[PDB]
């Protein structure tokens, strides 16, 4: 089960997102260290941005929100990091990434 979620995440990171999201949520430590990969990916993309990386960022934000919703001191750190990485990309001004970031921050 530890490696089974990797295939689902990779497939969903590509209208069918609702089915995979529901399956992953109903399927269920490792998440603590797993979120670091996504955090580092967003930070690297934001640093390299300063324009086709927007779909990837939106997909990563959606999968991150789905995995966190499928389920106490690092919450503020992660929230601040997400807010900073989202506010950094203030040139492209894409609505999809903003909507995904808003949903992630809300949850």
């Amino acid at each position: 089960f530890s490696t089974n979620f990797r295939d689902t995440v990779d497939i969903l990171v590509g209208s069918l997102t609702q089915q995979v999201s529901g399956w992953l949520q109903s399927l269920e430590a490792f998440s603590t260290t797993l979120l670091g990969q996504f955090l580092e990916d967003m930070e690297a993309y934001a640093e390299d941005l300063s324009s086709v990386s927007l779909p990837k960022l939106a997909a990563l934000l959606r999968v991150f929100s789905t995995v966190v919703r499928s389920i106490a001191y690092v919450t503020d750190v992660l929230y601040r990091v997400m807010r900073c990485v989202t506010a950094a990309n203030q040139v492209f001004f894409s609505e999809a990434v903003l909507t995904a970031a808003n949903e992630c921050v809300g949850v």
